């Protein structure tokens, strides 16, 4: 079991499409024992989480509300029991509205839009780190999901520009965990086939462009219908396996970042 | 001179030790015809911009007021004569909480002060951008400025995370900035005394003084010249060469 | 164990504070079976390598030698069994000459050495992939041992250029190997004290200490240059098959140094 | 009042007067540069290609293979520009891959020696100059090389790619040693230049402001500016001439 006896915090999960439902499965698969946070519809994500193959307490967290955070560390406790603490977290949340991300012109966007999507897809992964170090073990790992922002890109837009940034606060929240003895690092990921992965002929045809030249440059290929290669590089993070890795991007992309065409 | 005839908009200037004023001068020094935006102390910058070689309109920019940037484009035209277009623009603008960067640690910085960093230091670009392109010519260039954020570092804090966010955009705004025949770039420069830094004159191989902001200011001008004119989404690093040493 | 069932290659092992010492060490630990190469001195490296957990076959790989590369597969399929194929391979082969790595001043070192350095340290890795990949198996894993040259430095001099070219070869191993379905990547290393201060005089004694020190200080998990497990569970992590989806890459085993300025 | 006026200028790699140095050559004589031409092989052919320049420049042998010709090139550049008087700038623009290690030819089957010249020519040869010039340059001089982005793998440049890895790798030494003299070093990484249909193609829709392989000028521009005293604070570095294709995903 790769991840035997670990306690980690799962954030994300929405469908069981989400990458976060795949991490969480995996992660299970190898003996971890989760605590799993969900945004809004509490209800609906419980019912998804029932499916994955054991059971886990479900808290509640909108990065956006403070109050969440700065009860999140007693409420994280309260379900693993007093005396125990996280060996993993996992921040599996991004949000862009649709004026900066899509088909709406890079200049349309408006600056409240891009600041929201910047605090749930950026700030949010420094909001985690700061609320959970606290009772996070020596050894401890802290993933998140990113989309190589090196380059522009059609559509993509303002959430580039939100992986741009959290690229930076991830390099910041290193120096912070650093000090407890935990690592924290980005899997860089390909395009995988969520449920939100209808906006229109162009922009159908510019996601059909991208994920098609992702499996020609990918060496070793790119199946965008499966998110275990994802799931199993989180967990590798989440391992003893990486303990010199910190402030790092892992890409789980099938190397299509390392080759022109 | 490297930009004769080249009517050119400089944003930034708050001090005679601003980056900007720098720009500004050198500018005017190659034949610049400039326009210059100030910023909350507008009779103070006025002060300030007199000191320049040459005379230049001075036009009111708050980066956050969106009337002042639905106005800009009208207000520029106004200034260099109807029938005329920018040939170059410079963002010089940046912005940052002491809570988001210095001594206050890195998860104390509530994010309505990081966030109004990032619309400052880095969401401004694409609105300076899109204000001005319209009134912008074939062969243009737009220049922003940067500190090398692709490592963590201390103090810096969030002004890192801004400065990511703003070499982000700069691609973006290049694409659309292709569109008009206009160039986009950013000055990635080392550490400079205008109101951390001892490692960089040793890691420098051929120097950085901090007291000195002309080589930035000349390289911005090589930017806003014809000289790079298959440069566009960019970093030009103007800091004696340390981000390309380690000791 | 994390590599149980597995047939792994792994080059490199001189002393017992070799890089690929602790490689192979670790992997047999996770219940990988090993294959191992040396070079030159075999009588030598045979006495090192009985000081592993489990027995390896023990075969000989001069890179520079044609004749050994040509045979290699044959010579690893008679000591796995024939019907067997390799699902590791691991080059943690590197060399310079003194008038390119260390005191010499960088514009002394004749292309002769250079060209030397670059073969063993660069060249070979592509070598090694194409003798090995018709015996490995889909799911494969090659991997290559780094010191990230991404900046110049004091002393790393031509070994920096070498590490550079094997950045760029690696890349172009990672199109080949996959065609195999073989992954190809490297594990850049922070500095650790292998047998390979005093010796090069006052200055650079002294340039190398703040070199090494510099990494444990930017490290933000720190760096221990008298440990070389968390290099070698780095490789084993890249062996595994936890990391399906990284090809043509460089993970970084170097307590994070690298992402940071000071 | 052109961008090198007064400056003398050292410039090799000129075969044809498609050669990216032809081009540097006739913008940095356009721009007011004193030149001294470098040429390999066939000498006699390159003084006709160069009676083609704006203006008129002594032509020098150089094999970067030949360590003679290294040790002598100081001597002969002195003896050309004139005694008291140094270089400038330098301009490398000298690249070679054998057949082998950079077009059809499987990846694998480069032998070594092939390899081994290319990289020779294209990427030591770079110090070889610059320790060859260094004692014969100015403060405030600029040494300048040409690259093509070799940070992500691609079709057909193969062993080529490596060598502008190691290119890339040398240039950031060669700023360290070329620094002690007050002296830049730096590459231009320019985009596809007809002197692959993919690459091409591929190049003109990512760049933003477009790229025409047809076209030096742009290039050679870069170059000058390097060249000029408007970069002062650039070196160990890359200054990308590519459309801005390298900034962009599709
Ligand atoms: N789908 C892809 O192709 C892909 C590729 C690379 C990276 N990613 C990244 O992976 C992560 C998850 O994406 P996904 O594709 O699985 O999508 P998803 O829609 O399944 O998940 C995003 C999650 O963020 C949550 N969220 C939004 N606002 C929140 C808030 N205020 N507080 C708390 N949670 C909030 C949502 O409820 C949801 O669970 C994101 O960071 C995304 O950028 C996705
Ligand atoms: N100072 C350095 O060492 C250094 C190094 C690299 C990059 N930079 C960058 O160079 C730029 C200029 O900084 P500087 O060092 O000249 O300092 P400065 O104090 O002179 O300049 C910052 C400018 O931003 C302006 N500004 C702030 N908020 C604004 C708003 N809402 N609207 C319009 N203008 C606004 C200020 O008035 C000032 O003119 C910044 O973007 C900075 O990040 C500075
Ligand atoms: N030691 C460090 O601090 C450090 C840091 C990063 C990377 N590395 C890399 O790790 C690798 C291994 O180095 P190490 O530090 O373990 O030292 P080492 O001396 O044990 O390893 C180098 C190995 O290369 C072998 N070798 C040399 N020439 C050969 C040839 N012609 N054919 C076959 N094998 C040949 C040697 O016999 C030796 O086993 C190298 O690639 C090195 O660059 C080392
Ligand atoms: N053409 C392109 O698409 C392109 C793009 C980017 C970079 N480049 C680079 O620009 C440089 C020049 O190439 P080019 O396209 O002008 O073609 P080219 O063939 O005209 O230039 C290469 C030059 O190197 C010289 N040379 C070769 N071996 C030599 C030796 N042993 N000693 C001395 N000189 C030697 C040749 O005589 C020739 O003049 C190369 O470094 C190349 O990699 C080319
Ligand atoms: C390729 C890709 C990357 C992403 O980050 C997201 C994403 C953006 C916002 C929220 C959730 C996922 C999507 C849909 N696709
Ligand atoms: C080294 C350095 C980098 C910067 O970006 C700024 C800066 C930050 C915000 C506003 C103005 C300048 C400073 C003072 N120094
Ligand atoms: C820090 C460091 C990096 C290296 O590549 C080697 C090395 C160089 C040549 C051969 C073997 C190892 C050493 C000793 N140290
Ligand atoms: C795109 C491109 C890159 C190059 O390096 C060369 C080149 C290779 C060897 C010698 C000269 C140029 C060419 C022709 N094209």
């Amino acid at each position: 079991g790769l991840l035997d006896g670990k306690r980690i915090l799962v954030s994300g999960i929405i469908t069981d499409s989400s990458i976060a439902f795949h991490i969480a499965r995996v992660a299970q698969e190898q003996g971890a024992q989760l605590v799993l946070t969900g945004f809004d519809r509490l209800r609906l994500i419980q019912r998804i989480t029932d499916r994955l193959p054991a059971k886990a307490p479900l808290l509640e967290l909108d990065v956006q509300n403070e109050e969440h955070l700065a009860s999140l560390a007693g409420r994280v406790t309260e379900a693993i029991g007093a005396g125990n603490k996280l060996d993993g977290v996992v921040h599996s949340i991004g949000f862009m509205p649709q004026t900066g991300m899509g088909i709406n012109p890079f200049f349309d966007a408006p600056y409240a839009d891009v600041s929201k999507g910047i605090h749930i897809s950026a700030y949010s992964y420094a909001s985690m780190a700061k609320a959970l170090l606290p009772i996070m073990n020596p050894g401890g790992s802290i993933v998140g999901m990113d989309f190589d922002p090196s380059r522009a890109m059609p559509a993509y837009n303002w959430m580039t520009v939100a992986k741009s940034a959290l690229e930076s606060v991830n390099r910041f929240v290193a120096r912070e965990a650093g000090k407890y003895g935990v690592r924290s690092n980005l899997v860089a990921a390909g395009p995988i086939r969520t449920l939100a992965m209808a906006l229109g002929e162009e922009a159908g045809a510019q996601i059909q462009l991208l994920e098609e030249g992702w499996d020609q440059r990918a060496p070793i290929g790119w199946n965008m219908k499966d998110a275990t290669p994802v799931a199993k590089t989180v967990c590798a993070l989440l391992s003893d396996w990486l303990p010199a890795t910190t402030g790092d991007i892992i890409y789980a992309d099938g190397g299509a970042h390392t080759q022109l065409l």
